This record gives C-alpha cells, structure tokens and sequence, in this order.
C-alpha cells in the first residue's frame, strides 16, 4: 500500500507515535517519506547482505528475521515480511523499540540527513488528526 501523507500521519498518530520519545509526528512522516516514499512494500538490500523492509525500512541485521542474514539478530521478534503489510502496526511497534535503544531517530539515515533540523511540522500541515 502506498499511503497518502495525511493518511499515514493519522495512522501513525493512532498507533501512539506522536511525541513518542519526544519525536513529534512530523518527524515520523518525514522519515517514512524519504525511507520508503510511503510504500509499505519497499525493500532495499545493503552491502553486508542484510535487507531493509517496509515503510520505515527496518533492517534485517538487527530487527527482524528474513532467513537470509546469517549471524543477525531478531530484536523485534517478527518475520521481516510482516513489516510489508498494509497494516503498519508491526512496523510501528518495532520502530518504538528502535527509537528507544539510545540513539533516537538517528538510526534512520534518511531522517538524519533529510529531516533532522528541518521544519518537520510542515509534513503534517493541513491534515485532519
Ligand atoms: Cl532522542
Ligand atoms: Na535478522
């Protein structure tokens, strides 16, 4: 599923991401935009052979199992395929664990490079929440 901007903001808000660990809603939407272009089915392979999955491009190196990343962890305890669902619940619950692990949203390279220190509120302007 390819979310609309405000559709995703609303879904994210409903799943408890607004100001989660102090990150306003605009940050999560900005991150999703530049990680996946709002596509729940986005996958991308990394050089070390791990793969990033779904709307927030969660990495099989640490966070999920895809059966093909030898010596990796599965810290969210889910098949990576569950991160591709049109239901973003699994992605959100796993992201909550990632953002809590000490490094905040810096875990998402695109957020660090394209959202951090910008006016992220513009990403939810006009939306009915
Ligand atoms: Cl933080
Ligand atoms: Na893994």
């Amino acid at each position: 599923k390819v979310f609309g901007r405000c559709e995703l903001a609303a879904a994210m808000k409903r799943h408890g991401l607004d100001n989660y660990r102090g990150y306003s809603l605009g940050n999560w939407v900005c991150a999703a935009k530049f990680e996946s272009n709002f596509n729940t089915q986005a996958t991308n392979r990394n050089t070390d052979g791990s793969t990033d999955y779904g709307i927030l491009q969660i990495n099989s190196r640490w966070w999920c199992n895809d059966g093909r990343t030898p010596g990796s962890r599965n810290l969210c305890n889910i098949p990576c395929s569950a991160l591709l669902s049109s239901d973003i619940t699994a992605s959100v619950n796993c992201a909550k664990k990632i953002v809590s692990d000490g490094n905040g949203m810096n875990a998402w390279v695109a957020w660090r490079n394209r959202c951090k220190g910008t006016d992220v509120q513009a990403w939810i302007r006009g939306c009915r929440l």
